[PDB]
């Protein structure tokens, strides 16, 4: 197959292609090589194909209508490498969840219910559920509204989205070391797994500040050696085999708020820096800070009470998590405002 | 206002971007400027809400349509989109987002294929230049696979072989607007050139680089864009440009000796971007100045004899082949290059 039907979103603050899974081959090497192949990779411009260039606008939404009761769409997400030839599928991307509902509903998976349609999304990726919500006024879906998301222009239709049972779904436990700090290449860091596997440590103990843009990250080759060290380092303590070649864990930088929100972070993704950062990876932060004795709790600043806000500050603004914690002080739920917008609809081509 | 075109993406040449037939996009400029922007995901750094890819090369239009003029097949209006800036300008040429036109206007029904390899003549609506190039249509149906390579893009794809004549000046009003072969301009000599882009070409060595410079440096170096882009403000009137500030033209060219066996190494910044590669009509200017005695160009390039020159225009990825024609007075006639193309995604771009 030289071709498939594809519609190019924008989910969130990441941009990729939204396909129907019958739509691709279902031997999964070959799938990998085609979406390689729409992408236009591996190539540092992706000049010869759809990606931008950039990890978070080389990303594909795979959604199917799901056969799990209760169930409305089964999503599985794959990170499609900018300039080597890999496809991973081992996480989560909530960014691009977001586009995951809009499309199902244009698509037919799912029937739109009023003026509001609940789309209960089976994350194939870990096995877990999430809830995002769209508009569709008159049952078809709007991009338009009166939403935003620091990090895209303007304004959109919101997605509200509520996770649930995420703790450990990749490293089977919330801190898979059973530990809240651990001590690697000389620094304190939390391992941690609520929705995205993480590394969490404070920027000022990899000598920056934490409030660096992008560009500035990106052409630090210090810092980026001295974190993927890291990363290596406890791939396996992590329960995430070899993470060589893998794209997680994340490694999350974090420093005090500085507009009023919980903690600062930067992330890397694990070698590009983040525009902005992960939807789960603000999970996982955010769940950080409630440790006692974490890099994480240490920066931040936490509201009193069962259900927090917790703003999560990233170089072009911040991205809020609203948390409620059980009795014990365990994250039950975690909740997050999205927008997405369908950009190009039609067929897209490989030789 | 309009909320959705149909829409071919497609890699031209060394670039990317949204052909359209002109029928589908507004009429009026400013709303389709509007429309365009929006499309892009324009102004933002990261073109997060739409198709272009965050770089000028990946944040282009062609509008194509049916030709009336004697002779010619599809007219062609190049539209650049600016990243990060609310700016749609129409000044110049775009010799790589050319390549996607004849095999785009083929597919679209606009010219028919012609034999296996349909030759396609293109009006370039922002210059009046009229540029022909060659589309494989084998059994009468475009492709886009064959053996060719170009070099910034990998793989290999059918070849598309174009060719300019009548280039000179097609924007300043002259080969050589200035009148003269060098001009000074904060402390540095310059070529104030017209071959089919509008260029200004200064050694690399008197802007403090060496002209090898992989592309992240360049864009990285501030200091460098600062004194390339007064250099840029200073000749818009004496090239005949009128007022530049918010043009993408002049492309600023920064040549040195060739190293990889070429005629001249360049580092272009088209104006404010440093180019992945080279423009195809930017390498032709800059080839041209290369002939040209007391040229900052002539004094770096090695240049071929005879009347047929076929001259390698070194790049950040390797080179780009000018074939230039001279006349017996030296004087450029034509120019050859060969490009190629590919569909990336046909369907319905949309608005908000
Ligand atoms: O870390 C990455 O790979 C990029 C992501 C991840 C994300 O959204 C999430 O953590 O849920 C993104 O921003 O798209
Ligand atoms: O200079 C620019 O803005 C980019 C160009 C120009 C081009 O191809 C040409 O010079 O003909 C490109 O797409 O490479
Ligand atoms: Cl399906
Ligand atoms: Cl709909
Ligand atoms: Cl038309």
């Amino acid at each position: 197959m030289d071709s498939a039907p594809c519609m190019w979103m924008r989910g969130g603050t990441s941009k990729g292609g939204y396909f129907l899974r019958a739509d691709l081959p279902a031997d999964t090497a070959a799938r990998d090589a085609f979406l390689l192949a729409v992408m236009g990779s591996p190539d540092p411009r992706q000049i010869d194909g759809m990606g931008g260039a950039d990890p978070l606008t080389s990303m594909v939404a795979v959604v199917s209508k799901s056969e799990r009761p209760g169930i409305d769409v089964d999503y599985l997400f794959l990170q499609v490498f900018v300039d080597q030839a890999i496809v991973t599928d081992a996480q989560n991307c909530g960014n691009i969840l977001a586009g995951v509902g809009p499309f199902a509903i244009e698509r037919g998976l799912v029937a739109a219910s009023g003026d509001e349609t609940r789309v209960a999304i089976f994350m194939e990726n870990t096995g877990q559920v999430a809830v995002a919500t769209v508009r569709t006024p008159g049952g078809s879906v709007t991009y338009a509204g009166d939403a935003a998301i620091d990090g895209v222009p303007g304004t959109h239709a919101p997605i509200p989205t509520e996770f649930r049972d995420t703790a450990g779904s990749s490293c089977g436990a919330l801190l898979p070391s059973g530990n809240a700090v651990d001590v690697v290449n000389g620094l304190p860091v939390t391992l941690i797994d609520n929705g995205m596997p993480c590394v969490v440590m404070k920027a000022a103990d990899v000598g920056i500040t934490g409030y660096e843009d992008r560009d500035s990250l990106d052409a630090n080759a210090e810092l980026k050696a001295k974190i993927e060290a890291i990363r290596l380092a406890v791939g396996e303590l992590m329960n995430l085999g070899d993470v060589t070649e893998k794209s997680v864990p994340k490694m999350m930088l974090v420093a005090p708020p500085r507009d009023g929100g919980a903690v600062c972070v930067r992330s890397f993704i694990p070698h590009r820096a983040h525009a902005t950062i992960g939807v789960l990876g603000a999970v996982s932060v955010a769940t950080a800070c409630l440790i006692p004795g974490s890099p994480a709790a240490e920066v931040a600043v936490v509201p009193e009470g069962a259900r927090k806000t917790l703003s999560i500050e990233h170089p072009t603004g911040e991205m809020s998590c609203v948390l409620e914690v059980d009795d014990a002080g365990n994250v039950v739920s975690a909740a997050l405002l999205r927008t997405a917008r369908k950009l190009m609809d039609g067929v897209v081509f490989v030789l």
